């Protein structure tokens, strides 16, 4: 028995003592050997820390000896490193020796330099990224990094779906490359302009020959009830190569209407520009941005919102227009305008030069998220 003991204790430390200092004591009946790993010339503080806490909390022990040691893991993210902590306990009250090991019990992840690295240290700003956390979190702090992936305690989250937060200076190769296309689609100048409420007959017209004067396209959403009698002007919008959107029936506020009703103005809208054009590009926007789940959810159609409002709707000034357009607009964004009354009409044109001068590209809603439309989602620009 005191063999065997002295054969295990011998094992350990012909396995371990290199580059690790070894503490040695009793807890009650139970006889400990940790094995902390040094960083330099000195113990990394935090493993010795999880060591102690698993010590005093759990270990428990009756008659056993346990050993504790670590082993140095890449992170998979850059600079940083893990120190896997394997407890392994072994019953000698019996004929035969068992012994029973947790291979990671623990993890710390580290600087290089033996600090501790915490996940809030991969962000430039934790409070949004805890918040992004959140989410796909919901949908689908201890954690891991493999293949391109959060994986918290387990749930593995995408690292993409927190780029814009991230500090990509830890990330390696693969995952560099990865950003690099985040990036580069992130800083995509394109612009949709979006136009809401026509056709109107006395207006839609000059907006269509404004816009084929610039050589650039829309998406109009337009109004169920003005399509009759104006059927001819719809068809006239899509032949242009505009994109022709539902923004229902006759403009209720369709969060206070009942769920039917409220999926029948836009259903009734799909129908009649379904029976004008032959085809209807699944696009909706609610009246006055309202919207419910229920109504997203019953609908096969993507939900178009929008991150800048030329409030040309409010304003009836051109230059007010193109003010708004200058500040507002960013890489990505829908913008908001009505080509129902003359005001936007006349700023049109100025509202495109800026723009084309800033080096913007205009793109159609569906040129703008392509892979990203899907049923019952809301979009409020290219990625937001
Ligand atoms: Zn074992
Ligand atoms: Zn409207
Ligand atoms: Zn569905």
């Amino acid at each position: 028995f005191e063999q065997k003991i002295e054969s295990l204790k011998k094992e350990k430390d012909d396995q371990l003592s290199e580059g690790n200092q070894k503490e040695h004591f009793r807890q009650g009946q139970a006889e400990v050997i940790a094995y902390y790993p040094l960083q330099g010339e000195k113990v990394i503080s935090s493993v010795r820390e999880l060591i102690n806490q698993d010590v005093k909390d759990k270990l428990e022990s009756k008659d056993n000896l346990v050993f504790y040691y670590t082993e140095q893991e890449e992170s998979g993210l850059k600079g940083v490193v893990n120190r896997n902590v394997t407890k392994q306990i072994y019953d000698l009250v019996a004929f035969k020796i068992e012994e029973t090991e947790k291979t990671s019990l623990g993890k710390v992840h580290l600087t290089e330099d033996g600090q501790p690295f915490t996940l809030d240290q991969l962000f430039s700003d934790a409070s949004k990224a805890k918040e992004q956390l959140i989410k796909e979190l919901t949908s689908f702090w201890n954690f891991d990094y493999k293949d391109s992936q959060i994986i918290l305690y387990e749930i593995a989250l995408p690292v993409s779906a927190f780029f814009d937060v991230i500090q990509s200076s830890y990330l390696l190769e693969k995952d560099a490359a990865l950003y690099q296309s985040y990036f580069d689609k992130k800083h995509q100048k394109v612009v949709a302009l979006t136009f809401d409420d026509g056709p109107n007959p006395a207006t839609t017209p000059q907006v269509l020959e404004t816009l084929a004067k610039y050589d650039i396209k829309a998406t109009f959403f337009v109004l169920g009830k003005n399509v009759s009698g104006n059927e001819d002007l719809v068809k006239r919008i899509k032949s242009e190569g505009h994109v022709v959107g539902n923004h229902s029936w006759s403009h209720p506020i369709l969060s206070q209407l009942s769920l039917d009703e409220a999926k029948k103005q836009i259903t009734d809208t799909e129908d009649v520009l379904t029976k004008v054009l032959g085809s209807s590009s699944k696009l909706m926007r609610p009246p006055y941005g309202a919207i419910t789940d229920d109504i997203r959810n019953s609908l096969d159609l993507s939900f178009i919102m929008w991150d800048v409002d030329s409030l040309d709707w409010k304003s009836k000034n051109e230059a007010s227009i193109l003010t708004e357009i200058q500040h507002q607009v960013a890489n990505g964004s829908i913008v908001l305008m009505h080509d129902i009354h003359s005001p936007t009409v006349n700023a049109l044109p100025r509202v495109i030069e800026y723009l084309k001068n800033q080096g913007y590209t205009f793109v159609t809603i569906p040129e703008m998220l392509n892979t990203r439309l899907k049923a019952h989602e809301l979009y409020y620009s290219r990625d937001e």
